[PDB]
């Protein structure tokens, strides 16, 4: 159960850094733009797994590919969640064998929507509700993507966040120390210094997401998302991407520039 | 409002599709498998207008392409009302212009889903309800088809049929007469004397497509779709379809061949 504390304190990252590019980028957009772009990245992680059952097809999906597509719902999720301050959700579960040792006799064509689990509240709904892991597994990944869709639809912003960073996480990815540095990236490539070329990296000719990647190995995702110290741990990586990046010192702010 | 009992012919159609080419492919499928693939093809269709407001795009999508999809949509939604027997939708409408005119002093951040219309039963719903026309704008057709996804997933599918129905008749496309008409087709392709040649064009050299259109053009929708005589409209189309694809009288089906 990821805090909601967390969950503000992400979103509110995410309004500074779309704030930076555009002071008033609440009032031009609505919250059916951010749904509608987080069913579309979902779309796309779904067509990458092979669910055509009358295809000849075929391989898993490209980590890298998921990873991204995961990372750009969180922005899209994060952004969402910003603009909102009883709703019924009726989940898929993985793909089912067939009914047998003797309750097929009760297996009939029933009412429309027999097949999806009971009515879950929104406000009361978790995780286990909807996700399901590994997502190596295709029938588990495409019961869990249709679910995101159902939440996005439903403007459930914050569950979708959890969800993904849980998806992140499932893969091997640290999604919100990840977050956090490229959050303090992006400030850095809009420094004076970094763009006339006077703020040089740590080690030379390393690719940035290298550089970023060194930041955040350390960490574990309980590691940055206990509710007591997460600020402090965010912190860290920031101070981290840098000094990594040749921030002075005084160029740099603290997470609670950021933290309303 | 599209029949009831013309929705149950369609869909008796399709199963007999279906059957011709796998007799047990009820028992292979299961409901979720139409409504993911309903979902990726409203993805797709989504995908073709211009909804990335941060995009330097761009044309309005293909034609032929709606179609298509449109007509894909259809036999997955009719696959689908072959396998099933208070389920809440929360539509969208068409994006909103901000709030003025002196009420923009209560439009504050909301509850989640505020912007979407009032709960909807399923077994209630109408197309008013969730479809917006002319799908030449693209604000309308996004909800539209985030709507289309939010009833393949409770798997609606004749809302769904019924939908993209509407949806093709807008574009000036009889998706009825073409199914129909192409399901026609279907058969006489795996008849023996089209396979090897025997059974002739009424007009050599035009493509098989034209030559359906040429079947269609005559009929409207309303001409197609009337509760009383759709029967006898079906099998005219069927009886024009012979015609023009050569197929001796003893070969042919009638309409009550495929209807139970």
């Amino acid at each position: 159960s990821l805090s909601p504390l967390i969950l503000r304190s992400l979103a509110e990252l995410q309004d500074g850094l779309n704030t930076v590019v555009d002071k008033n980028w609440r009032q031009l957009r609505r919250p059916g733009d951010w749904s509608l772009a987080i069913t579309m990245e979902a779309a796309e992680l779904l067509d990458s797994y092979p669910w055509k059952w009358w295809k000849n097809v075929k391989a898993q999906p490209d980590l890298q590919n998921v990873k991204i597509e995961l990372t750009d719902i969180l922005h899209f999720s994060l952004s969402g969640a910003m603009q909102v301050s009883k709703h019924w959700c009726y989940f898929d579960q993985p793909r089912a064998l067939p009914a047998a040792g003797g309750a097929e006799y009760v297996a009939c064509v029933e009412t429309p929507g027999s097949s999806l689990s009971a009515p879950v509240s929104a406000d009361e709904c978790d995780l286990a509700d909807f996700m399901f892991f590994p997502l190596s597994d295709t029938n588990n990944a495409l019961a869990s993507f249709q679910n995101i869709i159902r939440l996005a639809s439903l403007q459930r912003f914050q569950l979708v966040t959890s969800a993904v960073i849980a998806a992140a996480d499932d893969i091997g990815f640290n999604l919100v120390a990840y977050y956090v540095a490229k959050h303090t990236l992006n400030g850095i490539r809009q420094m004076k210094g970094y763009k006339d070329g006077t703020y040089v990296k740590v080690q030379k000719g390393v690719e940035d997401n290298e550089l970023l990647h060194g930041c955040i190995s350390p960490f574990s995702l309980d590691d940055v998302t206990n509710e007591g110290n997460y600020k402090t741990k965010w912190d860290d990586i920031m101070h981290r991407v840098y000094d990594a990046f040749g921030t002075p010192k005084e160029e740099r702010l603290n997470i609670g520039h950021w933290l309303k």
